[PDB]
């Protein structure tokens, strides 16, 4: 495709979209909605069958875009995105773990944030902590695509699939591919640990620009736009025992985008 | 409306104030001022039931400017700085002790956020828990909405404007990033039961108020809306294990300027 | 009223060294640089602190140079050093231990900061509890205004200025965001109680002291005002558990120019 | 060489894409534990130290032939480079057969983590050094008594320790650091942070470019017409719940690099 | 003071001088089985009986590098010196650290406790040697003989352990000046760029990047680097990563690495 100069003056649209968390329960009428099920730990390597409740997934929204049709495409230019509902973790008062007289023990742990803005789905690579987990029926996980081995706990380049259903891809399984996404940015980040603090920073001040190096954002070809994201907070501990959830926040998107000409 | 030039030479004016924290003991006279209440714990999700001084609260207030009339004040910059991280040093109060060490000082998670803007900060409605019982007096998700499992995600009906100091629980209430095109608001967490807390000081630091087009926020009613909220952590009295949220205040110096509009 | 810098004669470097005030503050004591072991209250309403177990601004006014529209002495920049963070690598000192393991080395809560300035330092009051009893001898908010619990926010009765070394504790007194129009400060706090502690240190690093006019600090009387303190956590001697506040000297070169004024 | 200008136009730039699997111990991707080490077994004095091969980390590297460019000659030169470790989204599995306290998750990869990843056009130069002179190496690796003779000098800094990354899977980190002396037309990065339980971080993004430029404005030029890729990527250490032996856990890195045809005398 | 004047151009205007500084952690003899570590460190049973061995604590590490004579001819109203533009400097090791079979300390069949604890980083290029001041954590230690303290310099009492300016020293000796009791002095070394980190604790995690893309500015705000007293360019440093504990006891040693230079230098016209 032949990038042609962008339009000026009718030639901008901003784009905005909440998407909710998919920790594992992803039904809005649930109690335990944005949130997942208790988590339970395999009794060998061999027995390792997760209930999707009990795993968090990407969410993802396709925003249809006004018409246009040189060819005219919308480009993506720059993104504001907030993670949403860092206060809620200040809420100590709940029915959760106490030392004494203590406040309840808030939400800490593993936190993965990540969010990705595209004109087509989000390339995924799959890859493994373990090749022997019995992912449950109704989910996208590597055996979906390929025969999964002990090549999947490295880089199995035979394990590609698109983002392309919201709640059903497990983060377990599936990095954003770094290899293809020619037409999506993405960014996310990975912080470790049983008991880690959860960090979060939130502005409407900052503006990520969606530009490559040539000038040039996601090219939304199909007129949709494709937003992905996923924000752990970390575990959630219940007053009712030991067992933990797994706890995900909304992510906001507004997102600025331009009329662009092509050729092909 | 469309904004015109900026006018110059009389056409810039400061606006000084300070928020005091609204930790839930919210009345200067009491001798808790600047914390909670002792925090309490619900003994099962369906009976969990605050008492409103065991919450911490945004802090907010309308600063009236100079009658102009069209020209508006448009807010720059802004000098903010939270006010007495030195006091955490006091290692000596009747606290928590290992053997004979120092007092546990203030630890646990932080919330730190400010706002300036030319109207109320728009609220967007989350909670942890959707059975919290809240307390009469206060304004939370359940004064504008039904509150269901929704609101423990993004329930887009639990819409609200902090328009009264010490009523909107930080615990239920997000600025809104889909509105606020008239405010800029900033702020940061950090969770954990024991984390250090941490802070800078200066008066060297002025934070811009101008978006990306060069405008600041536009005062409408010549009133300029300031809001906060400043949590250090949990504080623990020697009487025992029970815990308070501890806060500290905000000084505003926000820089102001005329603005013609249509 | 500001005019223009001199050239040329007109540029001077201001070195000097402030000792910590960390409690102890006498140079001929042997726990000289800490502070006495911090006891705890039995009671809110029994908090007695002794002089020596609490740490206080250092301060220094340096005489400047001759010069002379008037002319002043403009503070433009500084290089500042804390100095001895090697010192808290001995670790065979008379020190707790964990079996055979090395001596506990120093760590807790820090507390930096640094000002250079034109004039006294000012300084606005807060406390973390409004019925501490401080002891004869020093300046505290109890000095200027009534102490009520609205000390434990802000009280902007509670105002003074930073004009004697070792006397405002730093557990009574914040810079005042709201005054130090000729001063600039800079600081950081980080809480816990084994907090590890951390310093840079380098001669290569240089402050910039002008506003946003491109002016500085103006020393008023040819006079130049150094304030610090730098708390770098708890020592415990292996005596007991009792701690001390451990602080650090810091160095300051300021360089000054000439500036005319009305 | 005389560096002349860069060439222009069509057929001036390329692109080279690779990933690079770790190499923990386990480096044969049939066996159930590819992408870890063997459980870690720790000596019983300084002088029985005798770790297998399975049970350490190593660098990985590739040659990559490059695109025939001659017939002034020109030569490859790297100018950029985007890198991604993939898969720190993997360490959210925390019900697999792991340890736990009480009824809680599984506990997930944890301590320290060694990052390091180098473009060149040559092997990377490493220098030997060692945490204790008296660890006896096991047959088949390249370690410091390969090149010199070992001594407690190689605690320090022993200039004798030479050698260059030319084997994946075979040089342990723990016997070698890239040669700061050397590497004239090679670019090396690295972070390391210790500790037995420290939390694993990662960053991941496509928006990010390395550049491999030096202060003249000159990438590594690859002489031969290969393109060296080098790097490990240790998270730390997983915990299985048959026990309380740990095994390291690496994540595979993928490199683009873009190169243009240069001048050279 | 030096009156500097401009910069030479051209061919052999310009050097490079390169050096690996090896770690003095107390085991500074690099024929001994512990060499790059400390000595067991004891604790004292009292601040008046606290007499460390020397081999207990870590020290400076410096070196003097000749330079290429520049100045045959003292008649000249103007003569060279070498000026010290930037440097790359690496501590080399880290990956070492990733060694967790030795025989350490370990929990139930865990991996070996690898090295934590209190960091302690710095560098510095000078034209002479790096001024030290002292300072301690306690005036009543007993040094042992043959080293460099303050008692060596000036009159040792409480003030040591704030600034006494009269404890004043340069670091002319490898593995002689304690860093417990000296620290570079940002009062002096006008002709030294110094850089420096530290980070307490007992168990802290070390952290270390490398590269070799970084360059350290050497200039001051005027365009001038450090000026080569005596054609001699000095280098000092210390990198302390933490404390090992063997498998042995419950003794910890302290554990350095060595640090790399590479200094580029260019002749510098000054007036004579």
């Amino acid at each position: 495709i032949e990038v042609l100069d962008v339009k000026t003056g009718d030639s901008i649209t901003q784009i905005e979209a909440f998407l909710n968390p998919r920790m594992g329960v992803n039904d809005e009428t649930n109690t335990w909605y944005g949130f997942s099920e208790q988590v339970t730990v395999a009794t060998a390597r061999e027995t390792d069958r997760p209930p999707k409740e009990q795993m968090p997934y990407y969410s993802c929204a396709r925003i249809p875009l006004p018409l246009l049709n040189t060819l005219l495409m919308w480009e993506a230019v720059s993104v504001k995105t907030e993670v949403i509902g860092s206060n809620t973790l200040m809420n100590v008062h709940d029915y959760m773990t106490r030392t004494d007289n203590g406040v309840g023990h808030p939400v800490v742990g593993s936190t993965y944030h990540m969010f990705a803005v595209g004109g087509e789905p989000l390339d995924l690579q799959g890859i493994q902590q373990s090749h022997l987990v019995q992912y449950p029926e109704g989910l996208i996980v590597p055996k979906s695509v390929t025969d999964v081995t002990a090549k999947i706990q490295c880089l199995d380049p035979s394990a590609k699939a698109k983002l392309d259903k919201d709640g059903k891809y497990p983060i377990e399984t599936w990095s954003p591919d770094p290899s293809r996404n020619e037409n999506t940015r993405y960014f996310g980040n990975y912080y470790g640990g049983l008991t880690t603090p959860p960090v979060l920073t939130f502005t409407n001040t900052v503006t990520t620009i969606l530009l490559d190096e040539n000038g040039v954002g996601p090219l939304c070809k199909g007129d949709g736009l494709f937003l992905s994201c996923c924000d752990v907070m970390g575990w959630f501990t219940a007053g009712s025992g030991t067992h933990q959830r797994f706890r995900g926040l909304p992510r906001y998107f507004n997102v600025q985008l331009r009329k662009r000409a092509v050729r092909n």
